[PDB]
This record gives structure tokens, sequence and C-alpha cells, in this order.
């Protein structure tokens, strides 16, 4: 089982506006990562710039204390993360992301270290989505095909970073994010959906789960009135 | 070839704020459609009650002098496309109005209505996607997974329908359209993105295509600065 081997920090945006990347998370990753993990297993894919993304992730967890190795760089991608201490997922496109994961076959290696092996996950936005069991309810233009909307399944329901409000300003047309996860929960059998708002993130230690931050979680249940969710909030029960 | 063969009307949007259904199109519907067409088959994929939304298509097209017939409703959709005068795809999710034309076996018998038969097409929205190369695209939540994002390539360059321009007055840190499409144009070999604001609509008769509308188009080419272009302008050069 999961109890003492799951460690998954999972945040919805790297930045706040104003703010320096990963800033408004700084101290969480510090807890998370604990004094003991020294380097973290960066994985870019989901950007198409990969050395700029490792450069700028690696300014930032060196100024926290740690060392970072980008998975772009490694000539094994699956001995990389089978070494890993510590991985962390950056955002971008999602789908990007997803199949260059399954492209590299890292999706099972990914898998087996975390769930198995206990090493902790980072996910920032396109890597909360793809720490989830799909990323059916990611926000991102399909600019290429993965294999499979299938993703890590590090947790068995739907996240959809970037949460947003409706525009109540906005005669725009288009649907709202509600009312596109609406219409995830019309397909079958189809697994609760988190809002996570720019600016919470949640923290998975087992088979306990809590919501960090300083804004709201908006919870989508299949045919059910979405509910709102202080930091602090306790999500374990969503969890198996 | 396509030159007297070809006739699609490409919508963004059904339904201006406050106005009705397809009501600031109505009159390039019936122009298009023209006065020998007595009934348009209507494809209701994109949404999940097809029965209502037949219902709704089916009081707007009698309203305008044709009769209406849902695929949705026919015992064998492929023979419904081959004797169908006109075809309208509604708007909806994409990813679920794409698979469920792969999984009623309607990509080729479409293709073969509207680009060898001379029988037109009208695509709203989501039903605008698929009249393209690809869904590559479309704005919407993969809520299921189509077995290719190849669409009917009625046209040969992909389409963002409800086109949006950047929010000044937003903090909201997730990417803008253009952030999405430029992201698309970092992909390789891919073709010119035309985002259809709400409002505007495509004209192509054979190898000539026009802008029709109250609002402006905005055209991302690969590696170039997006161009901004009136109600009335030419796009033939997108056809080959
Ligand atoms: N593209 C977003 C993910 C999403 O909104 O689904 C990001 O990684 O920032
Ligand atoms: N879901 C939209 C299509 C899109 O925005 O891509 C519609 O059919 O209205
Ligand atoms: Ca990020
Ligand atoms: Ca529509």
């Amino acid at each position: 089982m999961m109890t003492m081997r799951r460690h998954l920090l999972l945040v919805s945006n790297s930045t706040l506006h104003g703010g320096g990347y990963l800033e408004h998370c700084q101290e969480h990753i510090l807890k998370f990562l604990g004094a003991q993990v020294k380097r973290v297993l960066f994985i870019p894919y989901a950007l198409h710039d990969r050395d700029a993304y490792a450069k700028t992730a690696r300014q930032k967890f060196e100024a926290l204390g740690y060392g970072l190795d980008s998975v772009h760089e490694s000539p094994d991608p699956v001995d990389a993360v089978k070494k890993a201490e510590a991985i962390f997922i950056g955002g971008g496109n999602t789908f990007r992301l997803l199949k260059a994961l399954y492209d590299n076959d890292l999706i099972a290696a990914i898998r087996k270290r975390v769930l198995e092996d206990g090493v902790p996950y980072i996910g920032s936005s396109a890597g909360t989505n793809v720490a989830t069991i799909s990323i059916n309810t990611t926000n991102d233009m399909p600019i290429v095909y993965p294999p499979s909307l299938k993703a890590l399944e590090l947790v068995p329901f739907n996240i959809n970073p970037h949460y947003l409000d409706p525009d109540g300003n906005s005669k725009h047309m288009g649907e709202t994010r509600e009312q596109r996860i609406t219409q995830y929960h019309e397909e079958h059998d189809t697994p609760p959906v988190l809002g996570l708002r720019e600016g919470c993130f949640l923290l998975v230690e087992g088979d306990k789960a809590t919501l960090l931050g300083i804004t709201r979680a908006r919870l989508f249940l299949r045919g059910k009135n979405p509910t709102e969710h202080e930091p602090g909030h306790d999500f374990s029960f969503l969890l198996g």
C-alpha cells in the first residue's frame, strides 16, 4: 500500500504575479524535500527550450540548497530516474510533457521510484497534471498527441490546475472552467476533479492529503454541487 | 481539385451574448445553403444530450426554412451522410465530437460528401475545428481520447475558434491564447493557425476563402508576427 511510501507536493502554478519562480511555495518545497535530499532530478519536457528551462530551475533549487540534474541531459533517462533522490516535473504544455514521458519510457520508471521506493515527487501545474490518473482535465492545447491520456496515477483523481472562477464582466461565449469539467463528468466512470486555484497546492503523505497555500480549492464530484475548501483542508478522502 | 467542389461556412461561435442561436450568422447560412437545399443533416456529437441539441438546431433551421435530420437518429449514420444535401456540425466538446466521428465511421464519408460530391458544410466552433486538418488548436478539455487528432481536412490549416485577446486587467498566470498557439508553432511542420474571434466566420468557395462577420481574425504563421484582418479579408492564400 501507500501508507509510508507516497510523498507528493502538487503545486498548481509556479509563480505569483510579481513574484519569483517557485517563491510562493519555496518554504513548502524545503519542508517536503528535507535536509537529507542533496539533488533533485528535473523533468523539463513540458517546454520547448529544455536547456533554458533547466537553467531556470537549477538557479532556484541551488538557491534553496539543492543540486539539480535535468533528465534531458542524461544519456539514459530511465537510469537517471532509477537513481534520483527526488523528482520535480515542471509546468508547460501537458500534452507535450506526457508524450515525452511516454517517448522516453519514464511512466513506469517514475511510478516505481515514487510509489515503491518512496522518492519524493514535486509537480508544478503540468507536472501536477501528469501526477494524476490522467490528463483529461488539463487546460492545455493538444499540440502533440500522447499515446494515451493516462498518466503517472500517483493519485487516483484528476486535478485542474490554474483553476479560474467565471468572469462576470465578460461577454465571451466560450465555456467556463466549471462548464468544461461538468462535461468531463458526463463521461463514464470519471473520478473527482480537484480545482487548485493559483496559489494553492496539495501535500500528499501516504494516505493523507492536505490543501496548502493562500487560496481556495474547488472540488468537483460527479453529479454533485462543487464545494469550496480553505487552506488546511483535509482531502485524505480522495485517496484509497 | 477543389475549385468548383468545396463549399464551407466555418463559424467561430453559434451565439452572440444576448442574441439567439445562430442569429448573428443566419443571413450567411441562408446565402450559403441557398433555396434548393431542402434538409440539413445535423451532427450533435459534441454535446452529451444529443436529443435536446437536435431539438434546438431543428427549431432554428426550420425557422430558416430547412428541415433538419440528426445523424444520431439515423440507424446507419454512414448512409445518412451519403444521402445528405448539406451537413452541419455543431459546437460542443471537440474531443468528444472527433472521437464520435471516428467511432461512427464518418470521417471518410463526410470527406467524400463535401470534397468530392460538393455538398455544403457548415461548422460552428467545435464543428469548425473538425473541418480543419486537425484539432491541435481546439480550446477544449480532452474529456475523451480520439484515435488521432487528425480531422476532416476540408481545409489544410488549423483554426482557433472563440479567439480571445489577452486580459490586461488579469493577474492570472495561465497561458494566453497566443502563448498556447506559439507553443504549437514550436512543433515540427505545423500549419498556419487562423484565430477567429467570436462574431466572425470563414466562407470557403472552391479555392477562395473570405472572412465574414463583424469582428477581426488574428492569423498565426509559424515563426512570424501575428497579423490582424478585417471582415471581408481575402484568406484564399491559405488554400492550395
Ligand atoms: N499549462 C499549464 C497546465 C494546465 O493549465 O493544465 C502549466 O503547466 O502551467
Ligand atoms: N468548445 C468550443 C470549441 C473550441 O473552443 O475549441 C465550442 O464548440 O464552442
Ligand atoms: Ca510551472
Ligand atoms: Ca456552436
